[PDB]
């Protein structure tokens, strides 16, 4: 539970956003600084886009149809103490002796949607809450049904000890299912001005948000109880994502918050027990009423990216020669109205494995415990199969080469990373940098020095992936020239794959893609299954007057390790540099051939034939 | 009695419009998640649509002409004569025979009260006009006392007690209302609360606790008829009215003729002695509604229970036994049909609706929680509906046909949080409902099959074949339109006959070619493009264009088709009717070489 920590926290905010137009970023500084020569260093800013989906995106319909949960028991104590709330009425006292099922995942994405908004927007009242339907929402009485009537298994019967011991959680309970428009049903409600017209006290603000975190933790707590947990977790980061577009830092990423928001749920049920002193509610993040809207939306908008960032380190490792790359899908069918009817098929084969592994993440992100059936994985499997069915022009899909695992940088975003199960981080494609501590890598892949001419150097660099040497950021973040020093050896075999700039086609840094946003490499940018020889510059031209020197590092540091290290989290407006898009090359090239051809003969047919020449 | 089957899962979807007419159609949307044990790539949600629709504007306000059945040998059991005793002068009650009767005949009226619910449950609208269908106004009432007067009557009176009054005034005023709307004798103890008028009037009601009290009293009569034994009849009269007054469009051309059925099943005049209501006889409800609830929840319950009942129908029904193995009902005839009438059909349908209507009222009455009656006096008069409807010299939209599937009238794969309580061989055969609401259900993925081999491009498989319904895999690749249910195919087939066929257009070879168009159900019908021979399928699983590539598709592997699948249900909607839902399959109904081989099937009888 206490596995997200205080990093956005601390970073203070002050616009509200009204408009899908604007935009908060939580820029990140980094400092890149090699262990050897303490002077080839770099300061890049990772940012992290923040905009709404729609100007009213809390209010769309809830339409009910969705994934539905089922055989939620709670565990001993709520059982007996279900049954005393219901041995209270006739009209509860038969079903006595029954199991109980709890079924809130449906309030509880509606809580995280409205606590985005509130994140985002800084306005909740009762109808941002209740979808604005609370102002007719009948509620049927337990006390004024007829003695024929019976609580059905499947009616959100919100006991009065819940109201006696706190009715913020009552108040919020009765708000969602309002707003997930459900049975609930009460012991009895106060006849007055209306039959089943349920009125409450105005909040102010504050001690309204503070009651929907009590209370979405309250439910939290409740699902955890029947094991259940990811079960109405992932449910309340959906939410979440509803309402806050989490701007992803590459086009072809990002498909898991379409993912996301295509999750639906039906309407809720269950009865509503009184927390059992504290299982869940034991951590509490914050303790203050009506706390300012500053560190709320602090706590909540690095949840927001925490889940966002979880993906990349909830990647799982696509194998080409008994080496691990980022999950990069590959067609070569042609795009039709911006689809690929078989890049979502590979979307859904790698998404297969890719969920279980984000949903073990998601779990052990919150805490809540795991279980064995998996049915959160099942979830949003099926909400990925409807995201990939749907005959609508979609981008993240006008691609033949797209890589789909990785929504938002996950890099300077923990405390550490210890706990999380992701394959993709025992491989190189990781974090760059902890949060809190500085963190030595390698700063290029397995090297080898392979003769210097007139100024140049050149180096065999058995090339895996952009990212995983991160030395060439430093020189492109250097102060002085940004990689227009360094350049490619191309033979006929080196094939690249997400190649930066199509639109030029020999110096590097026209073969990275100029990320605006997020100056790290992204992973399975220039990736290549073969070595690529490279030559830095590091005399200009010879025989002129002049032989000038230049910072290209030294043999060195281009073998040595590189440390990398995090300055704080400001949080900035709208920029215009931020934006630009970057153009990298998504047609099927002849790198996709070789994964093609893997697929449908063999691995045994990409060995060490593809490099072609020695 | 003890419980009924009221699950609120119709109650949950709210609706938001109110019917007035015959033009509009409210659809209930249940999405199922199909997806293989094998692997969770290969999944789908099917849309079952249940469309309702009012039969006529005024479909409630039909001349009523009080004949047709007429049980007059319901008599009280021992507690309720006992009961009976107590409405007489004390001097009477006193010295009155312990083996007295009291006959009870209240079926038009509950037939009348289903009726008005329904309509309630479509336009929104119900009062005392509605109600006594313009006949409260003056309806004169004879005024006895003390129930001495009784007998003193030159007939059988609807006779309503001052204890019924005086513990459930509302159950009293509706049991007024309902013996006014159907002509009925109706005695009362206080003719007037004001002493000396001739007519007996109103405390003018809310509609809310109007059709609260409409909803008790449909209870009291069904508690009142099964004290009696005649529960089941009782219960069958109730839903003939619920479905004479509302239209449930069916699933197929053929499905809706139990429709025809259930709306020629009138009632003659009632009569009787109401007492005062025992209890617990009715336990409880599965679902629970307050005092005056709003249109909503009213509408909401009783739009489960016309779907239900609708969903019985196929739930339960005679499975012909070909070859001994089991398969949906379905009757063919050589002979041709005739301006709209095809006779033959009509012999060979009522031939098996004499088991279809014992097994179906059994249902019915497991569903409202009476214990079916011993002898089966309901089933025989549902089986005179069906006489009625079969040699009616009219021209009939149901009987069209020359292959027909009769008992397939709604989908019931979705409505029950358990089917355990009936007793169905369908179910037992596999042709039943397929998901529990509630409820992941396991259920075999295809056929019993055989992989024959694999060729080139192509993967073969003998499947020992009954129904596409009992092939679940199908509708899976049938939602997936990028290749899907268009590399099976059937051009591995020696000879191409399927009785149900499906798209006859196009005869005069992919497996999409021979379904039904589905629009409104994407789950399959029960005696959908069935053969009684095994038949073998091969899937096309690459794809090696003249060039060379060789593409791979998505083409379910052999696991997948060997492996289980798992269907749970999703949420149930409600929405607007639009064009693409109306759409009706054109099938293939027509004597074919299929037919003269189930002609001339085993049929062990």
């Amino acid at each position: 539970k206490p596995m997200f920590c205080e990093i956005i926290k601390l970073a203070n905010r002050k616009r509200l956003i009204f408009n899908t137009t604007d935009e908060r970023v939580y820029d990140a500084r980094l400092n890149y600084c090699s262990t050897a020569d303490s002077t080839v260093q770099a300061d890049c800013h990772i940012y992290w886009r923040l905009k709404l989906r729609r100007t009213d995106a809390v209010f769309e319909e809830y339409t009910g149809q969705g994934y539905s949960l089922d055989t939620a028991a709670y565990p001993q104590q709520y059982t007996d103490i279900i049954r005393g709330y219901y041995s209270k009425h006739v009209s509860s006292s038969l079903a006595a002796n029954t199991q109980h099922f709890v079924n809130v995942l449906a309030m509880l994405r509606h809580a995280g949607a409205c606590i985005a908004h509130y994140c985002m927007t800084g306005k909740i009242d009762f109808d941002i809450l209740s979808k604005k339907k609370h102002k007719n929402k009948e509620v049927v009485t337990l006390s004024n049904a007829d003695s024929l009537s019976f609580l059905p298994h499947s009616a959100l019967y919100l006991p009065s000890p819940l109201r006696a011991s706190d009715p913020e959680i009552f108040n919020m309970l009765y708000l969602l299912g309002c707003a997930c428009d459900a049975s609930i049903a009460m012991d009895n409600i106060s006849n007055t001005s209306g039959a089943a017209k349920y009125s409450m006290p105005h909040y102010n603000p504050l001690q309204l948000s503070h009651a929907l975190h009590v209370t979405i933790f309250y439910m939290l707590s409740l699902m955890d109880s029947c094991g259940y947990g990811d079960d109405a977790v992932l449910a309340l980061t959906s939410g979440l994502h509803s309402v806050t577009t989490v701007i992803a830092h590459s086009d072809e990423g990002g498909i898991t918050r379409d993912a996301l928001r295509e999750l639906s749920y039906t309407q809720p049920y269950g009865t509503m027990p009184v927390p059992i002193a504290g299982y869940f509610q034991h951590i509490n993040v914050l303790f203050t009423t009506q706390p300012a809207w500053d560190q709320f939306a602090g706590i909540w908008d690095y949840v927001i990216l925490a889940t966002a960032a979880l993906v990349h380190l909830s990647d799982p490792g696509m194998t080409v020669n008994d080496v691990t790359y980022p999950t990069t899908l590959t067609t070569k069918v042609a795009t039709v109205d911006g689809r690929n009817s078989d890049l979502a098929a590979q979307m859904m084969h790698s998404a297969t494995r890719f969920c279980d592994i984000f949903v073990e993440n998601l779990s052990t992100f919150w805490g809540v415990v795991a279980n064995p059936d998996g049915n959160a994985s099942q979830a949003l499997l099926h909400a990925f199969n409807i995201v990939a069915c749907a005959v609508e022009p979609n981008r993240h899909l006008e691609m033949n080469v797209m890589a789909p695992w990785y929504w938002v940088e996950s890099s300077a975003l923990f405390c550490d990373y210890a706990p999380f199960r992701s394959p993709i981080s025992s491989a190189g494609y990781g974090p760059q940098c902890v949060y809190g501590a500085r963190l030595v890598l390698a700063a290029t892949n397995s090297l080898e020095f392979t003769g210097e001419a007139g100024d140049y150097s050149a180096y065999r660099f058995e090339w895996t992936t952009m990212r995983h040497n991160p030395l060439f950021n430093i020189l492109n973040k250097r102060v002085g020239d940004g990689l227009a020093n360094v350049d490619f050896r191309l033979r006929p075999f080196n094939e690249w794959l997400l190649e930066g700039q199509p639109s030029r086609r020999d110096t590097l840094d026209e073969y990275i893609w100029g990320s605006t946003s997020c100056d790290l490499f992204h992973p399975a940018e220039l990736t290549s299954y073969t070595a690529v020889c490279v030559r830095f510059r590091n005399y200009l031209s010879g025989a002129d007057g002049d032989v000038r020197i230049l910072n290209t590092p030294t043999r060195e540091v281009i073998e040595g390790n590189v440390v990398t290290r995090c300055d704080g989290i400001r949080c900035l407006d709208s920029n215009k540099r931020i934006q630009h898009v970057p153009e990298v090359a998504r047609r099927y090239c002849m790198m996709a051939r070789y994964l093609a051809q893997a697929r449908t003969f063999g691995a045994l047919t990409i060995g060490d034939d593809i490099i072609r020449g020695f």
